[PDB]
């Protein structure tokens, strides 16, 4: 099955997901000369106070903090968006270097790591409905740069030994998910797609311009997780990183001068 290995990677994945190769695929290279300011934009609005944590799982992929998304308790509005997005999980993609690691691009830099904070239109009921609809999540990417600890990321990764390998989980209530955020939320914003199979077509993506800082020590506890289940060989879990896919016909827009 799919993953991030030479044989079942991205490049890989259209055989059995032939979205891969669509029109609105994601990530992409934010190109930031070519992306033009919209005054149209709205702040986002990012409502975490009543935030409920759950649960953080391996799942093979990536790890997931989920939280408690049967009310309207963290919900992402305003900016591009028309209506009102609940938070189900986040995660993060990295590398197995600080030189690579994120899914979007800036000018054809990577980051070390980005952070996706996924939320679904409630209109649509649940987040099943949601995903086969051109407007039913909304992803917020924040890049991680390595230098200066993030204090709010530390109970994250504190946890990662106790959910080594896929299918792991542990307790992880009581999160706060504003400690992982930068001070701007100044961002561009695009219509993409899900990074990972299935691949489908369902995403607002916004992009918070400003990068959070992570240390070196904190990325180096995401590369110790595995990709692998307990007692097969260990596959250490880096590079769980989709590259960039062509613009196609599409624009960013930047909710800054
Ligand atoms: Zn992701």
């Amino acid at each position: 099955h799919w993953g991030y290995g030479k044989h079942n990677g991205p490049e890989h994945w259209h055989k059995d997901f032939p979205i891969a190769k669509g029109e609105r695929q994601s990530p992409v290279d934010i190109d930031t000369h070519t992306a033009k300011y919209d005054p149209s934009l709205k702040p986002l609005s990012v409502s975490y106070d009543q935030a409920t944590s759950l649960r953080i799982l391996n799942n093979g992929a990536a790890f997931n903090v989920e939280f408690d998304d049967s009310q309207d308790k963290a919900v992402l509005k305003g900016g591009p968006l028309d209506g009102t997005y609940r938070l189900i999980q986040f995660h993060f993609h990295w590398g197995s270097l600080d030189g690579q690691g994120s899914e979007h691009t800036v000018d054809k830099k990577k980051y070390a790591a980005e952070l996706h904070l996924v939320h679904w239109n409630t209109k649509y009921g649940d987040f099943g409905k949601a995903v086969q609809q051109p407007d039913g999540l909304a992803v917020l990417g924040i890049f991680l740069k390595v230098g200066s600890a993030k204090p709010g990321l530390q109970k994250v990764v504190d946890v990662l030994d106790s959910i080594k390998t896929k299918g792991k989980s542990a307790d992880f209530t009581n999160f706060d998910p504003r400690g992982l955020l930068p001070e701007s939320l100044d961002y561009w914003t695009y219509p993409g797609s899900l990074t990972t199979p299935p691949l489908l077509e369902c995403v607002t993506w916004i992009v918070l311009k400003e990068p959070i800082s992570v240390s070196s020590e904190q990325v180096l506890k995401f590369r110790k997780l595995n990709f692998n289940g307990e007692g097969e060989p260990e596959e250490l879990m880096v590079d769980n990183w989709r590259p960039a896919q062509p613009l196609k016909n599409r624009q960013i827009k930047a909710s800054f001068k």
